[PDB]
């Protein structure tokens, strides 16, 4: 159990229990941080205009992401080596998922394998996070072993050519197959089209292209018969001075025509911001930092705290808008 | 009698004097309270363009809220358990009101009973904020005692199913019929337009809906025959991410056609915002924290303080205006 | 002679050397300042667009005000009891004047006569600010006495039917007929443009009205036979919350079709704010602050040297956008 | 070899290693440094719109300036007295231009003569940047021997008829052939396009006009005929108030219709604003300050070290934006 009662509680709770390199390696953005500031900034512009007097006595949360129920619209981003936040990292994670009926994204880069996941949240909803590595075979096998996992989707980072210069990582310096040399040795930068038309010949799963900014690029995504678009800067750090993902959203649904689901990640730290998503056209939010800072305090029960916390948020900002559920969450909620 | 001269110097006398857990239960707004912020900030952003040479010597603050004449268009707003300011709580409110010839709105959770504050300032203009119970049963008996009491119209609160996320009461934990929990109890989140309806057949009282943010909701409660609406963001302690109040009224205005007046709360802390306020087409503004400030200074002699600084800074700010009574108050006396 | 190279500097050093409630008195605004922090802001907003290469050696900053000849489009403004700040006050001012080749605009509220300026600086170009006094023999008195003593305009302040609230004043409390009291029992709050007809018929001196910030008040003084408009906010002193005299010159100028002479004051600091001011088509500028500044300095020869300052940064800031003369400063070199 | 790894980094080690008035000297804009601060903040206000999935395997980042190739679009701006912040001065710098493979413009008041600095980089692409000095006979002779030692263009400098009023150089007072007195007396205050007409004819070399901040002037620059426009405001030292040249660059480019390269300086500290001024039309960007960091740091080292830093920057901007080459880089990257 000291008293966390929202989102930035467990980031300065976090701060102060960390080492200062792992806690920097967390928080940072790229270069100056100009779009870290902003993925935050750009919600608060967003202004809510609520309706009174709808009944929201029995505010229903439930949604579905890629045909699959889940719980809220609230889901868990794929975060990189998570056991350097907490001795169980991703079995933590997936266990508080299994618990609150959302779905978690496991990055290709984890500390546990895809098969120890499936077996620590056999009930819980799993999505796989890809790189093109420039190893194909290896590719191909995290894709076939999410497969006979029962892994629901590929979400296919596209965002990632090469990492992001974090200056932190530079002064600091530094399970499926560590150091930003390793993994910039491991990742593709010819990366093209042609490749994702290999990657949707190679499974049935869905596939959601992660780290679409452009309106022209989820057309291409949608052209190339992907099934959802996760607009996303990668949390700010990868090219710094790119939009807020909230900013960016509604031209990505505006291009897509409903062809396929739009999921939102980037500073979502309130239940505020969720509704803000779905009002302007998003199925569902994604959170990175927030669950690392759940398992910085207490492992499993620590992002479990962290998803109860955005869940009443949103719950209480639902009901005092006047959305009993989901579907009558619209456009007219929100203004500029 | 130290020397207080404005709104705010009352405010950091009351943070000075105060438990800081009952400052803070004042003073606070909800979540990261950007809207508290925006509530006077916005308040700025209009700016006057005032007339010369109209002949101000006699400069005639007068007004009637609801067929009723006031000495200012400055009136008292709701505030639940005001003795928690000041021993004599509402009992000092409306002997202020009395003396300066103004209005006082009573909290329907008010630790003075509707027959004591009418005992207290019997010719005193007094209106009953209620809250739609669950229990109807008191609810019809609020309104009863208000009709008896000779109370002048209902206020309708219509933006609370559920109360807002203070953080602050979080942190510091916690006479009609005290904690968050037995108010969470007793508010009925089901509360429709069809309870409108009911509450309109209920009393031949004025009804003045409090909370409406949407020019949709307020033709609305014109069509249901409510007498006025209170363009209200509870002091920014419900749903925080909405307009200030200053910035939504034009719409609502613009949304009711004359059909009914339309009052403003949050943020009017000088005779500046008072003026924007009726400007901008309000009948009248509302004073919530300001009062409590008011009170926690010297009980009923710092209420009637307070009122007389609201008072002295509107005549001066109508005077330099050109504005010699508030009929001659129009649109192009401000511009944002 | 320590090392003042700008005005800021000048206020710096005064507020080091004056006593608080005087310094307080000189630099304050009403109520809460927006617009005196605005005053300044304005000029920062508006960019300048420097031609090149027009041959700028002999840069001619002459022009003049009224039909009389000036060094500079940069005067002196009224500023009540000069001898606050020096023991010479306008005396000193006048002779600095007189030293430069500029105007003094001499305040009614002076601590020095009109006959006593005028024998300190017999080959100044001098100007009087008027009240409309309750007492309109005094008035009358003044006029007359400005006449006789080779003074070559009058200002009659209009936007001064009481005092405004300045914070700091209330909170220290407190020469040709010093405390607000007996200020405020003087001036007439029931000034009329039947007043200014009054004043028109009384003088055949060209009259300049000074505190207009509306264009339908411009058009009124043009109809009533006035001979120019001094665009002024009092130095933010009476109403808070108006605009940026910047702001505002635009549309001043746009009214008046060119018919009277528009001047400029409040915020004016930099060369560069008397080039956009004139860029936005005033004819000159005034200064009130920095000249009370000087005299706290060193009296006569403080003033000389804000002045000086003034005119070589305008000297230059002529000269780095291409200007040789006043006379081809247009609107194309600025943009907000 | 402490530890920088951002062109802050080297700025903020400079500080810590010059004597005050040398560092003031370097890092001073004019007056309030209102422009100083606009010509980095603009750029942030530039969003990048970045292409995924196009194969940037082998980012190519040569461009050619006035039909000279470099290895990159980030040359070296002219900086006078570069042997202030390191014993090598100019021959430090032109040596590590040679290594890098890009242009240095080299000061007319360098602390090396015209001569000196091609000894020193003989293979390296070297421009003279001029004043038309009162001297004529010592302008033709610094073109002249521009022509002799095989420098490819002349920089004219459009924006100094006289010098700007940085305050910092004011307070510390103060080889072709260092007191601005000096410097001031040199300058010829009458240039007009006359005296680039004169220039024109001087010398076949490419001419490019440094300091535009107009599309008519930049539009005149062609009529005349000179080779390009180098959008400057001289790193803010000249007239404050000016717009950012980032800002500028639109108009310029636009003015010119394709018929001379534009060049952009000011501001340029990161990689994402040398894509956002390629993505906006300039054909590459000029560094001032940065290398005399370099300088302060390690002389030639320290200048190679900032622009291999800038370098790596650009590249991996140009690799996130999907841009594979300095041709595909175009206007659908950026939105203000
Ligand atoms: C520490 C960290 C590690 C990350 N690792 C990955 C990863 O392995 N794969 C990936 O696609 N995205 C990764 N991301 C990006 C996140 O999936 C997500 O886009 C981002 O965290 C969302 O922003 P938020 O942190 O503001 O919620 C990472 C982000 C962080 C902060
Ligand atoms: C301490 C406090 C108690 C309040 N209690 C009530 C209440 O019981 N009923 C109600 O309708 N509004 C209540 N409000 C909202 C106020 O009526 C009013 O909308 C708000 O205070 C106006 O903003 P201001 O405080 O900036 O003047 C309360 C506000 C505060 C700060
Ligand atoms: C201390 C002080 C005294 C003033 N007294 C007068 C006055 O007697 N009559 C008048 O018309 N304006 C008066 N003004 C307003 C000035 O004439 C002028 O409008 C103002 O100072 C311009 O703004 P600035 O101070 O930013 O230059 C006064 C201003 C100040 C600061
Ligand atoms: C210390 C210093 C000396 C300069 N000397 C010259 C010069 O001799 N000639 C010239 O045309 N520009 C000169 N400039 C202006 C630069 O060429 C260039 O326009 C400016 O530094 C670009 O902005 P940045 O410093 O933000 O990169 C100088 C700038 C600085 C800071
Ligand atoms: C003091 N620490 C922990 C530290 N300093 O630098 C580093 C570091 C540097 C590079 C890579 C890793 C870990 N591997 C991955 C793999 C794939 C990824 N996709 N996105 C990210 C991201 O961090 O945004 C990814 C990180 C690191 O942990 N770690
Ligand atoms: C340390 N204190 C005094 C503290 N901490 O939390 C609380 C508190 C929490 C919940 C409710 C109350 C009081 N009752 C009501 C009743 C109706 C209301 N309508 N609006 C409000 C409002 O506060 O905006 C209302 C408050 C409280 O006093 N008080
Ligand atoms: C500590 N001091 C010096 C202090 N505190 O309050 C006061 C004061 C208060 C009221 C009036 C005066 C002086 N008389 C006038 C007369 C006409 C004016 N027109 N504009 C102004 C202005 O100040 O803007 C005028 C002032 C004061 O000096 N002085
Ligand atoms: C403590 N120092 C070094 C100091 N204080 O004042 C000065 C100084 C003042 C004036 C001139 C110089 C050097 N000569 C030149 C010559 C041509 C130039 N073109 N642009 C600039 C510029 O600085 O922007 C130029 C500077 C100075 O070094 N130096």
């Amino acid at each position: 159990m000291p008293r966390l009662i929202c989102i930035n509680d467990y980031e300065q709770h976090a701060k102060s229990v960390l080492p200062k390199s792992i806690y920097d390696y967390y928080r940072s953005g790229a270069n100056d941080e100009e779009t870290l500031a902003d993925n935050i900034a750009a919600f608060s512009r967003w202004k809510l205009y609520p309706r009174m007097l709808r009944n929201v006595a029995e505010t229903d949360l439930s949604t579905s992401v890629l045909g699959q129920r889940v719980s809220m619209p609230i889901c868990v981003g794929a975060t990189a080596m998570q056991r350097m936040a907490h001795v169980d990292g991703e079995l933590a994670t997936v266990r508080a998922c299994q618990s609150l009926g959302t779905g978690m994204m496991l990055s290709s880069w984890a500390t546990s394998s895809i098969e120890e996941v499936a077996e620590a949240g056999p009930e819980a909803l799993r999505w796989l996070q890809l790189y093109i590595y420039k190893d194909r075979e290896v590719t191909k096998k995290l894709v076939r072993q999410a497969e006979k996992m029962g892994y629901k989707a590929i979400f296919v980072t596209v965002d990632t050519p090469y990492l992001g210069n974090r200056l932190d990582d530079v002064r600091n310096r530094f399970k499926n197959f560590g150091l930003a040399a390793y993994v910039a040795k491991a990742i593709d930068p010819s990366i093209s089209w042609e490749d994702i038309k290999w990657l949707r010949r190679l499974t049935s799963l869905p596939i959601v292209a992660k780290g679409i900014l452009r309106g022209d690029d989820a057309r291409e995504a949608v052209k190339h018969g992907l099934n959802g678009i996760l607009v996303s800067n990668h949390g700010a750090r990868q090219l710094d001075g790119v939009p807020a993902t909230i900013d960016v959203l509604p031209e990505i649904v505006e291009a897509v025509e409903g062809k396929v689901e739009v999921f939102l990640d980037g500073g979502v730290r309130k239940g505020t911001d969720v509704l803000k998503a779905l009002a302007l056209g998003a199925k569902a939010v994604f959170v990175g930092r927030p669950i690392v800072w759940g398992l910085a305090f207490q492992g499993e029960k620590g992002v479990q705290d962290v998803l109860e916390i955005l869940k009443e948020e949103f719950r209480l900002a639902m009901a005092l808008s006047g959305c009993q559920n989901v579907k009558v969450i619209d456009k007219t909620l929100v203004r500029k």
